[PDB]
């Protein structure tokens, strides 16, 4: 019965779930909602702007280990926080692919100045502290992106593992070698690693 | 003059980058060959069928670090395979996104199972040496994802030093803190890291 922005978002979300990030347009969004199609352009214009909404609303519903907590560890936060953008972005169909397509918003880049506060007073310098974020952020991008699209010897035998896991223990084991990769080029400081 | 399978894929990537993956169609293809579209069906039956060889002719083209040298260390392997991926998606546009979208076919599974024989020569367990190819894998993918997409204090500051960089340094960066994170683990073995 509404076109309220938490209306009109929910039943995108809905939709994308439904048809994907290339199925989706205001055309089936306005057919969903009961509504006329110049309706719908008042409340969103076009898809863009949907899209925009829609990866803000995937972020603020399951991004919650966005900030790190009281006496956490640098490790702890980036382990916790690459954890909850994957689960974040795989709640949706086509969620990476949402998240990917748009600008940052207010949100992320505060969120993000705050991750960069956090690191900074951790010994990590500026570029090395954003490098670190944007390093997880890419490999867990990379990752859930193949899983969302998702016979010689050795690759058969290997993959009896990859068969029994959507992506978890791989991306939990790449996870921990990326973070110690950090740790070791962090302490050994301004001298030879 | 030709609708020979080279010509139709060279084209077909001159096309990709006129009007990226999401505006290449058939029917703009068979006006650039000069041709009528029942003409080119019989040759390229739909878009999939043509993005499966696109994804083909990209990594043909130009990732020529597929394998490892005689006498290379897994390091300097991953990292000049890592850097000729990066280098062979970057060449076309949306090429990430052409890569992502298909199968993997013959070659790359042929190239992947040479890869992990190497590794397994190395040290690595078949799990591990397949985690570490799939990791380096996603986390190159990110990156030039984010790229071929593409104000707080501190973000600002930092910030100075990407835009000096399409993103090679920061690639460079965590691509070295990876491999120094598997190193670590490879070397602890079966003991506490």
């Amino acid at each position: 019965s509404r076109l309220d922005k938490s209306k009109v978002i929910n039943s995108a979300l809905e939709l994308l779930n439904e048809v994907g990030i290339e199925g989706l347009t205001t055309r089936k969004l306005a057919q969903k909602l009961g509504v006329e199609q110049p309706t719908l352009y008042w409340h969103v214009k076009n898809k863009r702007a949907l899209l925009d909404a829609l990866a803000v609303e995937i972020l603020a519903r399951h991004h919650d280990y966005s900030l790190p907590a009281a006496g956490e560890s640098w490790q702890s936060f980036l382990r916790n926080n690459a954890m909850s953008f994957r689960r974040a972005l795989l709640r949706y169909r086509d969620g990476a692919k949402v998240h990917l397509g748009t600008r940052p918003d207010e949100k992320q880049y505060d969120t993000v100045e705050t991750q960069l506060r956090f690191m900074t007073e951790n010994g990590f310098s500026l570029r090395d502290g954003l490098y670190a974020i944007s390093w997880v952020s890419h490999f867990t991008l990379g990752a859930v992106l193949e899983q969302q699209e998702h016979l010689p010897p050795l690759l058969r035998e290997a993959l009896q593992i990859m068969d029994s896991d959507d992506g978890e223990q791989a991306f939990l084991h790449g996870l921990e070698s990326i973070i110690r990769g950090i740790e070791v080029q962090l302490t050994a400081l301004l001298q030879i690693v």
